[PDB]
C-alpha cells in the first residue's frame, strides 16, 4: 500500500505541470506543503505568473475554496476576512483552503496581527467565541524585499518555503509558452487523481508518526552548529528546524518510505535564506554536505587512514625485499639529476617508507610523504626539500641527498644514514578489516540506488551525488592493489 | 549612481532595478579633473569629446 501512493502523486504532480514551462520546480513544493499543511512564499517581477499557481493548486482536491485579494497601502480587515453585521466570512479565508495574497509588504498593522494567529493556532477572533480555519495552503507573492529593522520581518520568519522565480531564459521555452493553447481555467487534472476529505484528515496524523533515524540526526545537528560558527551565514531560529521536519518527513511519506532519508535535506536550499546575498552560502553548505556526511562520504575517509597507518607500519618491517633504485635522465640542465620511476608511480602525493628509523625534529616517524610537484623541483635545480612527517604538519625541511649506490640517504642530527624505500604493489589482517570499510560503502550506495527516484529532489543535484560516491570508492581500491 | 545608468541603462529603485528610455546623454562644464581620482571612472566611459569655443569669425558674428 505505502509503495502505490509515490506514483499517485507522480501523476498527480504531472497534470500540474501542464501549462507552466521552467516552473516544474514551485508546483512540486508547493503541492508537498499543502498536504502537509505548511507554507510557501514567492518572489518576482510581475510577469512571470505568480497568481496562477495558487489558483492551480485548487483543482488537486475536491472541497476547496480559492481566494485571491491584493494587498494595499490602505486596506482594510473588514474587507479581508468579512464585513461584520458575527462576521460576514461567506468564502474569505476563515472557511477557506488556500488563499493568496500579493503585495503582502504594503498592509496594514491590523492586518499582519491578524495573520499571525491564523497559523500557529488556526484560529481566528470572529467576535467573541473563535473558530478553526480549515488552511490547507498559504502562498503570497510579491516583488520587493522587506526593511532589516521593521515589524514585517515577524511574518516572513515564520514561512517556511522561499521560492526565488525569475523569467524565463530558454529560448525553446519562450516560443512554445506565448502561442500555448493550453487554458489555465479548465481542470485537467482527472476526477481519479484528486483526494477527498477523509484522505487529507488521515494524513496529517501519519506524518508525525514518521521515525527519526541515529544518522539522520547527525546531519541536522551538524549543519546548525556550521552556521552559526560562520559570521556571514544567516541566522536560522529553533522555529524553522521544527517546521522543517514536518516537511521531510512528508517528502518521504509521499515516496514509499517509513523513516526520515537522508536525500530528503536537499530542499533545505530553499529554507534556510532570506535574500540574494545568503541564496549562495545555503545552497553551498549543503551541497558540501550532502557530498562528505550524507552517505559517509568523509566518514570512511577518516576511517580508511587508520587501515593505511596500519599497512604501512607492516610494510616498513619487510622493506628490505622492495629498495629504491633512481635512474639518471637526459634532460636540460648541468647538475647531476635525480629521475625517479616512470609509469610505476603516477600519484601527486605518495609516500616513502625507510628502514632504520630516525628521531627527526625530537619524534618518531615511520613514512614520509612527499609531493610530486615538489619532489621533481628539488631534484631538477637544486637548494633545499621541503616534506612533512607522518602525512601530517608542514613541509619541514629535512637533510636529503644523493646516494652512491642511486638512493636516497636521509641524515639527521647525529649523521647517521637511512635509504628510502617505495610500498610494492595484502596483509591477512589488513585485508579482514578491507573487506568491512569496503562492505559499507555498497551499502550506503545501495540506498541511493532505490530512493533517487522522488519525485520532489530536483534533477541537477543527482549529478553531483554519483560524482561524489565514486570519488570514495575509486580510493578505497587503489590500497588493495 | 551615473555608472550604472550607462552601461546597463538601469537604475536602482529601493530594491530591484528598472529600464530607463534614455536616447541622448550630454554633458558639460568648464575646468578638467584630476589625475588621480575617482571621477576619471566616468569620463573613460564617454565617446564623443567635443571641443567648443567662443566666436572669432567676424562675419558670422554680425
Amino acid at each position: 500500500h505505502p509503495h502505490l501512493l509515490a506514483e499517485r502523486i507522480s501523476r498527480l504532480s504531472s497534470s500540474l505541470e501542464k501549462g507552466l514551462y521552467e516552473r516544474s520546480h514551485a508546483i512540486r513544493l508547493c503541492l508537498l506543503a499543502a498536504l502537509s499543511g505548511e507554507s510557501v512564499f514567492l518572489l518576482g517581477p510581475p510577469g512571470i505568473a505568480k497568481s496562477l499557481i495558487a489558483r492551480r493548486l485548487k483543482f488537486a482536491f475536491q472541497n476547496a475554496r480559492a481566494f485571491e485579494y491584493l494587498m494595499t497601502r490602505f486596506s482594510t480587515p473588514e474587507e479581508v476576512f468579512g464585513p461584520l453585521s458575527e462576521r460576514l466570512t461567506s468564502g474569505y479565508l476563515p472557511e477557506a483552503e488556500i488563499v493568496f495574497l500579493d503585495e503582502i509588504w504594503k498592509a496594514g498593522p491590523a492586518i499582519l496581527n491578524t495573520l499571525l494567529t491564523a497559523i500557529n493556532e488556526r484560529q481566528f477572533r470572529n467576535g467573541a467565541h473563535v473558530e478553526k480555519i480549515p488552511m490547507r495552503l498559504l502562498v503570497a507573492a510579491s516583488n520587493e524585499l522587506p526593511e532589516a529593522d521593521s515589524s514585517l520581518e515577524a511574518l516572513y520568519d515564520r514561512m517556511l518555503i522561499r521560492l526565488w522565480l525569475d523569467k524565463v531564459q530558454d529560448k525553446a521555452n519562450f516560443r512554445s509558452m506565448l502561442t500555448s493553447q493550453q487554458d489555465e481555467n479548465d481542470n485537467p487534472v482527472p476526477d481519479a487523481l484528486q483526494v477527498t476529505d477523509e484522505e487529507y484528515e488521515r494524513w496529517q496524523k501519519e506524518i508525525g508518526e514518521i521515525t527519526l533515524p541515529d544518522h539522520v540526526f547527525e546531519l541536522i545537528f551538524m549543519l546548525r552548529q556550521q552556521l552559526d560558527k560562520l559570521p556571514d551565514a544567516p541566522y536560522v531560529s529553533d522555529r524553522r528546524w521544527k517546521k522543517a521536519i514536518r516537511l521531510l518527513q512528508a517528502s518521504a511519506f509521499f515516496s514509499g518510505r517509513s523513516a526520515v532519508a537522508p536525500v530528503d535535506l536537499i530542499l533545505l536550499k530553499d529554507c534556510l535564506w532570506y535574500d540574494a546575498q545568503s541564496l549562495n552560502l545555503i545552497q553551498q553548505q549543503i551541497d558540501v554536505l550532502m557530498t562528505g556526511h550524507a552517505w559517509q562520504q568523509q566518514g570512511m575517509l577518516t576511517r580508511l587512514g587508520a587501515i593505511v597507518q596500519r599497512h604501512l607500519q607492516l610494510q616498513q618491517q619487510q622493506s628490505d625485499k622492495t629498495a629504491l633504485t633512481v635512474i639518471r635522465l637526459g634532460g636540460i640542465f648541468s647538475r647531476r639529476q635525480q629521475y625517479q620511476l616512470p609509469v610505476n608511480v603516477t600519484a601527486s602525493t605518495l609516500t616513502l617508507l625507510l628502514q632504520k628509523p630516525l628521531k627527526l625534529h625530537d619524534m618518531e616517524v615511520v613514512h614520509i610523504s612527499f609531493e610530486r610537484s615538489a619532489l621533481e623541483q628539488w631534484l631538477s635545480k637544486g637548494g633545499e626539500i621541503r616534506g612533512k612527517l607522518n602525512g601530517i604538519g608542514f613541509a619541514q625541511k629535512l637533510n636529503l641527498e644523493v646516494d652512491s649506490a642511486q638512493h636516497l640517504v636521509v641524515r639527521d642530527v647525529s649523521l647517521q644514514g637511512s635509504t628510502l624505500a617505495l610500498p610494492g604493489s595484502l596483509p591477512g589482517e589488513i585485508k579482514q578489516q578491507l573487506e568491512e570499510l569496503e562492505s559499507d560503502w555498497r551499502k550506503q550506495h545501495a540506498l541511493f540506488s532505490e530512493q533517487q527516484k522522488c519525485l520532489f529532489i530536483p534533477g541537477d543535484w543527482l549529478g553531483r551525488i554519483e560524482a561524489s560516491l565514486q570519488d570514495v570508492g575509486a580510493q578505497i581500491r587503489q590500497a588493495q592493489q
